[PDB]
């Protein structure tokens, strides 16, 4: 089997992407944030504290004839931006772009933190990291991809995120019309539960390529590109007026700037992030100070190839027995 679903930016900055997901019988369609940095499929629901729901579409298990309470199971998760949610668990039928999993753990939110409440466009998350990170207790649950893998034509999914435009998540096949040139595959460590890999270096604009190993994760749930402070400093030094602001919480730059591109290495191959991808707009409405899309990972504890990087590529998440990551230009 295969699945193919369009994923759509939630706002004009590509702060995140939502993908429609069918849950239950009859289908309840929720717009979920496909997150290769986590491993829980959770949703706003009929069980979510009413004051914490503001415009999201909710899953109502009692209206689904295939929903079953997973007795005793609870979940609780926190993300790198400090947001969180928790609740109990159902199993139900979940379909993405024509691909159907029965008995998928659907984690029903009883509580969500303010950032989720305040974001009316995201109805929940669909985790695509490794199932070892799944937070369900006392019986850990599998991700949608893990549950689907054996049924897929090929044990892969691909992320094709758009810049200020829709893109595609495919399951079970590689769309050879969706990228240019060749796909370069690179090794993955699953030891931390992430799609963790090692970039072979970087360049800033038209500058020479610096060969250096950068360990990081391919994380569709993170907006920006988080890299070592040395790298990030080298990038922003090429932007007149750019500075790191502790008050704002990262590098800012004059909105009047034309940003240089940023290249990252995948083996011998190169992915070029156009400068425009690195502009995340005024720090506050009407400001002429703009927030940078490349930020320091110092104090995160890990480098993160977030959407800023991934949307410049066609990315293969290969879930074969020995997982690997593939990147192509597009």
């Amino acid at each position: 089997s295969t699945g193919s679903a369009t994923t759509t930016p939630i706002d004009s900055l590509d702060d995140a992407y939502i993908t429609p997901v069918q849950i239950g019988t009859p289908a309840q369609t929720l717009n979920l944030d496909f997150d290769t940095g986590s491993s829980d499929l959770w949703v706003f629901s009929s069980e979510t504290t009413a004051s914490e729901v503001d415009g999201q579409t909710i899953y109502t298990p009692s209206k689904s004839t295939t929903a079953k309470l997973l007795s005793g199971a609870t979940w609780s998760i926190s993300y790198g931006d400090g947001s969180s949610s928790s609740g109990d668990v159902y199993t139900d039928t979940v379909s993405v772009g024509g691909l159907t999993v029965t008995g998928q753990a659907v984690e029903s939110a009883k509580k969500v933190s303010s950032s989720f409440t305040e974001d009316s466009t995201i109805d929940g998350l669909l985790g695509l990291a490794f199932s070892t990170l799944n937070t369900v207790s006392p019986t850990q649950q599998k991700t949608f991809f893990d549950n689907a893998k054996a049924s897929l034509d090929s044990p892969v999914f691909t992320a094709d995120l758009g810049y200020h435009a829709p893109g595609t998540y495919n399951f079970g096949f590689i769309d050879t019309t969706a990228y240019t040139g060749s796909i370069t595959y690179t090794a993955v460590s699953t030891k931390q539960g992430f799609w963790e890999w090692t970039s072979t270096g970087y360049a800033v604009g038209s500058g020479t390529f610096k060969s250096t190993s950068i360990d990081g994760i391919a994380d569709t749930g993170t907006t920006l590109l988080y890299l070592p402070a040395t790298v990030v400093s080298a990038y922003w030094a090429q932007v007149s007026g750019a500075k790191s602001s502790s008050s704002v919480g990262g590098y800012v730059f004059p909105c009047s700037a034309t940003l240089p591109s940023f290249t990252f290495g995948v083996g011998s191959a190169r992915i070029v992030i156009p400068g425009d991808y690195i502009d995340f707009g005024p720090i506050s409405t009407g400001s002429s100070s703009c927030f940078g899309g490349i930020q320091s990972s110092a104090g995160i504890g890990i480098n993160i190839f977030g959407d800023v990087a991934l949307k410049a590529a066609f990315v293969v998440f290969n879930g074969a027995t020995t997982p690997t990551l593939g990147f192509a230009s597009k």
